[PDB]
């Protein structure tokens, strides 16, 4: 009853060139590290011989199979030597979630090194597990958040701007969903209530996006790191992570989940579809005119979708939209954390209204 719980990664390290202090961070755990790395990252981001420069920590480097599946988690787990002191994940979301799962299975600390700032999952005590074919299988709730999250903003700036923008879409949802949970007194990912700190970090996330998002996008377009980019990477990773996990999820992510039932949306990134969920949720939950205008203006300036056509649903049928709404309103979905009672028809209507509003702003 009214008890809060806020969870955190142990250490969050961020800056241009931070990959160069990875050895120092691993050495705080011991002398043996098991590294799970994305193949593209090994060859094109760190360089195949990157670990040859280590002198204080012995690395067992293993190329990630590509899918965070129970099968891959089992395969990698069997390659870990007993004397291993720390597990490391370097790459995108699936690589990081796999590393978290392997560390959990072997009861070892984990260091998470995202090479893109495209979702707010890095700092979380969660791994999303898929079948070998890439279809969602289940959520693995972890007992501990990562011991270290290390973000090299120079590596992030060299990745395509599309990925930073998608991270801003995943982050954009944080305040709206956490605010709904705060109003509802809904539980967060721990089962207890969010703290004043969690809700304040979710609001800071949103304010940071509005103020620095465009400046950060201009920086990444030139593969450059500026303080504006640093603030947005921190917002997309640390603030958004804490805000969604300890503040809570609500309509936007449930709507994103419903959108996955339409195959035309599969080529779009998580954060791009979350943005559509956010916009629909502003109509659904009765936001005032100035707030709706503020969010659409932000999406327009950074290049997030504001219409169904922009996520591959140009001319989508009412029948297809109702499938999305029904999926979003599954009894176990987060949309029920909204203070208002929500039915599928309400979501269907909000998606259509949000789309029409976005199209008219764009003179379509
Ligand atoms: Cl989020
Ligand atoms: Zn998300």
């Amino acid at each position: 009853h009214m008890i809060t719980t806020t969870i955190f990664p142990g250490r969050y390290v961020q800056g241009a060139g931070a990959i160069n202090i990875l050895e120092e961070e691993l050495s705080r755990f011991g002398e043996r590290a098991f590294v799970v790395i994305d193949d593209f990252v090994d060859k094109n981001v760190l360089g195949e011989n990157f670990f040859s420069s280590f002198t204080k920590v012995r690395v067992n480097k293993q190329i990630f199979g590509g899918e965070c599946s129970d099968e891959e988690i089992e395969r990698l787990s069997g390659l870990v030597e007993e004397e291993t002191d720390v597990v490391v994940g370097i790459g995108g979301g699936k690589t990081l979630d796999t590393a978290k799962a392997v560390a959990y299975k072997l009861k070892k600390p984990v260091v998470i090194v995202p090479t893109i700032a495209s979702t707010d999952a890095p700092c979380s005590a969660l791994s999303v597990i898929y079948t070998p074919n890439g279809e969602f299988k289940r959520y693995l709730f972890l007992p501990r958040n990562p011991d270290v999250v290390l973000v090299d903003t120079e590596i992030v700036a060299k990745a395509p701007a599309r990925f930073l923008v998608a991270g801003m879409g995943d982050a954009l949802a944080t305040w709206f969903e956490a605010e709904s949970c705060k109003q509802k007194y809904a539980p967060n990912m721990t089962g207890r209530l969010g703290s004043m700190t969690a809700y304040a970090l979710a609001r800071l996330c949103y304010e940071t996006l509005l103020e620095y998002g465009v400046l950060a996008k201009r920086s990444v377009e030139e593969k450059s790191v500026t303080p504006a980019l640093e603030k947005i990477v921190e917002a997309n990773t640390l603030l958004s992570g804490l805000g969604f996990e300890s503040g809570g999820l609500a309509a936007a992510h449930a709507i994103h989940n419903g959108l996955t039932v339409l195959e035309n949306t599969h080529k779009y990134l998580h954060g791009e579809k979350v943005a559509i969920g956010v916009l629909a949720s502003l109509f659904l939950t009765d936001k005032p005119r100035k707030m709706i205008e503020e969010v659409y203006s932000f999406c327009e300036e950074v290049g997030l979708p504001t219409t169904l056509a922009e996520i591959g649903l140009d001319g989508v049928s009412d029948e297809d939209l109702m499938k999305v709404a029904e999926k979003a309103c599954d009894k176990n979905e987060t949309i029920h954390n909204e203070p208002q009672p929500v039915t599928s028809k309400d979501v269907f209507f909000a998606l259509k209204a949000a789309d029409r509003y976005g199209r008219m702003r764009k003179n379509l």
